[PDB]
C-alpha cells in the first residue's frame, strides 16, 4: 500500500507524509463554497490485492491559515460528510487494487460572516489531512500525512 499526488510527488509502504498543492477558485463569496477536490490530487493502490485487503479512513482533517480563520469546513469522505476540521475518524474504504486510485477526499468550504478580501493567500498551509491504513493481514498500522498548500489567492468579495 502507497499513494502519490498529481503533482508527482509519492509516499512509500510504511507511510510518513508528502506536499499537496492546489488551485483554488480565485473569488468565492459569501454563501457560496469552495471546493478542494483531493480526490484528483491523490492516488493510493494496494501492493498485494491477490492475497491483502487494505483498509482506508481519514482518521483527522484540521485547518490552518486561511481556511481555519475565514472558512466553515465539512469534509466528504466516500459520500459521507463531517465536520471540518474533523472530530472523529471516519469509517474504512476499502482498497482491493493495484491500480492507482483516488483518495476520495474533498473540502467544502463557505466563507464565515467576517471574511472580506483576500481570505486565502497563496502558497500558504492550508490543510493537513491523515490517511490511516491498515490491513486484514497483519499488524501494520500506517499514516500517511498529506499537507495542503494553497497555489493561488483566494477573494470573498466585500
Ligand atoms: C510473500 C509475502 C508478501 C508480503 C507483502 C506485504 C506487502 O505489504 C505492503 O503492502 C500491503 C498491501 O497493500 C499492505 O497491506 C501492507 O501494509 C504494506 O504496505
Amino acid at each position: 500500500f502507497a499513494c502519490k499526488t498529481a503533482n508527482g510527488t509519492a509516499i512509500p509502504i510504511g507511510g510518513g507524509s508528502a506536499n499537496v498543492y492546489v488551485n483554488l477558485a480565485p473569488v468565492v463569496n459569501v454563501g457560496q463554497n469552495l471546493v478542494v477536490d483531493l480526490s484528483t490530487q491523490i492516488f493510493c493502490h494496494n501492493d498485494y490485492p491477490e492475497t491483502i485487503t487494505d483498509y482506508v479512513t481519514l482518521q483527522r482533517g484540521s485547518a490552518y491559515g486561511g481556511v481555519l480563520s475565514n472558512f466553515s469546513g465539512t469534509v466528504k469522505y466516500s459520500g459521507s460528510s463531517y465536520p471540518f476540521p474533523t472530530t472523529s475518524e471516519t469509517p474504512r474504504v476499502v482498497y482491493n487494487s493495484r491500480t492507482d486510485k483516488p483518495w476520495p477526499v474533498a473540502l467544502y468550504l463557505t466563507p464565515v460572516s467576517s471574511a472580506g478580501g483576500v481570505a486565502i493567500k497563496a502558497g500558504s498551509l492550508i490543510a493537513v489531512l491523515i490517511l490511516r491504513q491498515t490491513n486484514n493481514y497483519n499488524s501494520d498500522d500506517f499514516q500517511f500525512v498529506w499537507n495542503i498548500y494553497a497555489n493561488n489567492d483566494v477573494v470573498v468579495p466585500t
